[PDB]
């Protein structure tokens, strides 16, 4: 390695935000979320999930509008901008959101590197992930861009074929973090949190559970709803990667690493991060 | 302070009501719930399930046609008047209900408005929240009006700015009570119950896991369905308001309180209630 | 009274039935729920999860369109017949079932008592409940016409005024079902189910809780599966009656009898009915 | 009998795969599902749930367009192949499957015939269920083919009446696996596993609380997410039996096996598949 340190207990310990008697959901922030397509609908219920159990004071939802309809009976708390990821293409963010993620079930299409630029005028973190992931560079901006990409969307951003990149995984994401001024999670056992200022940390939770479709698309929410509550963006990242893992290996301490379906971790999360309080 | 009591565990135990035997569900009324909209749909359904939850017979929600199947399969006890809130716009209540409650996930419309002095017109104890909540009076009836602002609205409500409001809550809380003639539950850590009478307490129970989209919500519901359960209407706004922050205390004791989704606090209910009975 | 005797646990565990290695789904039959239209949709729901926990081999619903995407998310195991109810009133079931029930959530007309004369010449039981329950006489037929009426649905049925039936309601349940040769499971606390060759029982369950809207719809698919696994529908009736009211004895052992949702029933009825086994 | 041997414990124990720490979901591979039709949506989401739970790392389902929303909020893991049972009638599958399944909630048509014929030009293991089954015979391919019989259905396939078959089961079952070079899981207690290699297996789990719609179709998923996890095509589909049987009798120690609902199957799945690791 290049000896990565970490991000243990003990920092999440020291890191996680209170909730205190006197807060109202102001407090905790408005974030928005454009997600979910006809043609890939469950990806905005996952994230939307993730996001409202992650600390978050509001939910609004930009997902295409015969989506809502799969996503309420879950997800009552949620409140929507119909098909605004679409709208988000064509014009700038009129409302200011603590925290802004694009990405979940998108298509890998130029509409929604359209909507994603016009995300990145907004102040405020945001999350890139799945179809918002591109080979491109982003402007000077006000509040960190955080890329979220599995080993095979590392290689569509860099052209670092996966076989290599899983070599040096962190010295990739390092380099490319550098590289563009972002974020990257790059995803796998032993997630790598690289961030543009050079620093860099490894996840030591999580385990084959999450190897199945969805956890990605909860993991995006979960760090949504932790730029809402926490101060510092960084150690949001840090902690949703960190508490999604802890979630995945509660769940096989009684149930097969087979059996997971990606929005039990949420339903799991609730527990999890009362012990770490 | 202004010395307001408080609404205490002793108070409650001694005012719940008994379903006794003998008892059938005419005993314990239908309720009417005019809420969700297209637009914001999860409030028809928080609301529903409140109500459902706490004691009334029979509940009719009367929200948007788009709405209703986003309800059913979760509460398919619940009946309909399909685009309720709607046509109360246009025409007197024709049915008799033991209690009212109208805005959730409605707009801030003149319509609304127009909705809310039809509903005005019953003879029962009525609840406008939400959307119904804007700055007007009342007429002279019979049966309690029941407002329940946040105090972003309460804001709307009387200009009184919420950074002023927030240093003297109770007392103006009691002076608008007094001058609208209506029963105000001014939301937040402490909410206050503010009676036109000039009887005011604070509630004890609570805490900022509450501090989340669709919380008051589902307190509307749990307002609507105690007013059908209880001979006093002032106890059953005070019960309700009682028994939902304790759900929220229940759910931090092994769950973090940044986690809580409002449709959990009917869930939690059954358990809770039936500690104080 | 009358000294009609109670329905006893002694009674249910002499009669309930096995399900041995030896059977298969066909073993148990085909149920048939002609129920819930697009203005009460939750009733065909609520009897659907009813008569699947109450073991049957399979069950067709027959329901307004509309209502079928209501009900699959929750009871998967369904099938359905398209629009049967409205169907039925025009001609007579080609398929064999081995029940039938007809009425919850269907409108008080006259197209739904063709598909009643309809269902009626079919050989097997046939449950008539709700908007299926009208002032009528029966035809000669194979197979037990079994009336669930609430006391409402009794006067409806008989003129007798509600406030006269509740002082003398096993004499009335009595004579109405050898009037009409019916059974009559004549609801309320102490429920009376009276039998056309003058047998009749009181069911000794249930309590407060079950005062609320819903619980009779799961009590319509409850005796309907039971039907289909007893061999004698006697017994089906009374079993069905009896345990439906158990669990809500078991609801109330550490929830508050304000607060049960009549699905709930279903969902504790796995465990009730393995205690008398 | 024939003395065919019990696929017991230890060989289940012997045979489950790991799922390692270095696993990425690819590892698990991506399942296609084409089930699920307008008139029988809920097979869809039975297979769907049992196939997530069952291993695999991604699936597609591809249901009729109107089914999708059914799916959705149940399970917003899965993706989807609009209508693509229905144009796999038309095309060869460009995208390559770990493993494909056909047949829970399709018709007996022609036009699914015709998608058997494309999926089987696929080079993976291939099941056949329901709709899928029918009196026809198999190309010689690369993947076996599973077919999944109830007896009636065999005696569709094979013109063997059920009373016959039910007297010589794994001696029919063997004639004809080895007539057809498929596999056949001849359903019902004491499943029979036959191979086309002339190995066969008896199941020794299960009961009848198993003897219910809807338990099939989630076999059928199970079978599908084995096939993704275990190198062994044979002991996939040996185990998604057993196991799914042994989920059955977990749920008889506590709950009636009248009362047993086929979703729940993959809801106990997680802790039973635990217990065999
Ligand atoms: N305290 C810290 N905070 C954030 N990131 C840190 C950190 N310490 C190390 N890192 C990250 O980890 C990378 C590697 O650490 P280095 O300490 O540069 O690792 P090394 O080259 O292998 O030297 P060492 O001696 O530790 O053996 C750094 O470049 C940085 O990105
Ligand atoms: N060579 C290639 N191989 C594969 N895909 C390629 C590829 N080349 C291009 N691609 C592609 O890149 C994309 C891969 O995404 P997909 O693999 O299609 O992702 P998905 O099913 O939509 O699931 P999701 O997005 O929810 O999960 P994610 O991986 O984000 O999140 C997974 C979560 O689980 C965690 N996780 C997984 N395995 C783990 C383990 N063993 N230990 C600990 N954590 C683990 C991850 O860290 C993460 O948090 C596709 O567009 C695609 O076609
Ligand atoms: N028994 C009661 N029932 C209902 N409301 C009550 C009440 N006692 C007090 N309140 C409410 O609380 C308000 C304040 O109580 P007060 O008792 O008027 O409070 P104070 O002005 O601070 O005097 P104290 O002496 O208690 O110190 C009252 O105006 C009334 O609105
Ligand atoms: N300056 C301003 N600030 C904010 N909004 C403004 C504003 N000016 C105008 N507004 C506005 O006023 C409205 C505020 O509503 P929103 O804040 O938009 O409400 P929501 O997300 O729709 O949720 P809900 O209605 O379910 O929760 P509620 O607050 O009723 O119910 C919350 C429940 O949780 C309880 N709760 C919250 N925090 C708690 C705590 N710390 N302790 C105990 N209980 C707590 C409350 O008492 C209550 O029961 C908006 O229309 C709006 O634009
Ligand atoms: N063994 C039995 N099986 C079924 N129904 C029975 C029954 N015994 C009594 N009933 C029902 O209960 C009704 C009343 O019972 P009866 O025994 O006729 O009651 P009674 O007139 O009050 O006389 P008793 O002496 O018991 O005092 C009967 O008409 C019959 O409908
Ligand atoms: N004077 C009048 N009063 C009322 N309605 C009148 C009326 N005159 C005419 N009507 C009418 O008659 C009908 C009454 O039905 P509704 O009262 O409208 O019934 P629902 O909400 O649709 O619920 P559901 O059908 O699921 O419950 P049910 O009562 O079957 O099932 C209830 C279940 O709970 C049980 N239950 C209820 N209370 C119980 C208790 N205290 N103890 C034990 N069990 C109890 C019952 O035995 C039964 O199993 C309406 O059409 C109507 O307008
Ligand atoms: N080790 C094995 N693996 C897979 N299949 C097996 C097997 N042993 C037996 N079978 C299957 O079971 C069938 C019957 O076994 P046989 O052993 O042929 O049974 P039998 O004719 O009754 O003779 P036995 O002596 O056991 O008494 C075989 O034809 C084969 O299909
Ligand atoms: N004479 C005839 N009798 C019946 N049908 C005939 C027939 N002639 C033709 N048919 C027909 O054949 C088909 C029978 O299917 P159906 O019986 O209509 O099946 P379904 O309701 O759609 O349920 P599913 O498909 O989920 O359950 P399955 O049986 O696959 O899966 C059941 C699962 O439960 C297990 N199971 C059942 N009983 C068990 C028991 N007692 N012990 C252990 N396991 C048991 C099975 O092994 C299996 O895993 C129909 O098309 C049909 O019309
Ligand atoms: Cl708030
Ligand atoms: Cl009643
Ligand atoms: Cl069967
Ligand atoms: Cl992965
Ligand atoms: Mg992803
Ligand atoms: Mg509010
Ligand atoms: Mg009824
Ligand atoms: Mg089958």
């Amino acid at each position: 390695a290049m000896n990565v340190p970490f991000w243990t207990e003990e920092h999440v310990r020291a890191t996680l935000p209170e909730r205190d008697a006197e807060s109202h959901k102001g407090t905790y922030g408005t974030a928005l979320l454009l997600a979910g397509s006809d043609d890939m609908p469950g990806a905005a219920l996952l994230a939307g999930l993730g996001a409202m159990r992650s600390g978050l004071g509001k939910l609004v939802i930009g997902t295409s509008e015969n989506v809502i309809p799969l996503i309420v009976p879950v997800l009552p708390e949620a409140t929507y901008w119909r098909d605004g990821w679409k709208k988000a293409a064509d014009a700038q963010l009129e409302e200011t959101y603590r925290a802004i993620a694009i990405g979940p079930g998108l298509p890998q299409t130029e509409s929604v590197q359209q909507a994603v630029d016009h995300v990145l005028t907004a102040d405020c973190p945001v999350i890139l992930d799945a179809g918002a992931l591109a080979k491109r560079t982003y402007p000077k901006r006000e509040g960190p861009v955080i890329l979220t990409p599995h080993p095979g969307e590392f290689f569509r951003m860099t052209g670092v074929p996966v076989n290599e990149l899983q070599k040096k995984r962190a010295e990739y994401a390092k380099e490319w973090a550098a590289q563009l001024q972002t974020v990257i999670v790059l995803k796998g056992n032993q997630t790598v949190i690289a961030f543009p200022d050079g620093d860099c940390w490894l996840n030591p939770t999580g385990n084959g559970a999450l190897a199945k479709g969805g956890t990605g698309d909860t993991l995006t929410g979960m760090i949504l709803g932790m730029l809402c509550c926490h101060e510092d963006p960084k150690h949001a990242v840090l902690n949703a990667v960190y508490l999604h893992g802890a979630c995945a290996e509660l769940w096989t301490d009684e149930h097969s690493a087979h059996t997971l379906l990606a929005h039990e971790l949420s339903d799991i999360l609730p527990r999890v991060w009362k012990r770490f309080e």
